[PDB]
Parts: C-alpha cells; sequence; structure tokens
C-alpha cells in the first residue's frame, strides 16, 4: 500500500509498455 516504489514501477512498466503498443500518440500537431 504505502510501496510507492512498487507503485510507481508497476506504472512506468505498464504505461510505457502501452505507449509503444497505442497507434499514435505524435498526434500534437505534424513534425515539419
Amino acid at each position: 500500500c504505502s510501496n510507492l516504489s512498487t507503485c510507481v514501477l508497476g506504472k512506468l512498466s505498464q504505461e510505457l509498455h502501452k505507449l509503444q503498443t497505442y497507434p499514435r500518440t505524435n498526434t500534437g500537431s505534424g513534425t515539419p
């Protein structure tokens, strides 16, 4: 519960892995 390390590692792991799988996050506009 008070396991901030586990929590943030868990997040970063899942979240960054999801970032990889996402179709396109880079929707902000377009690089010139």
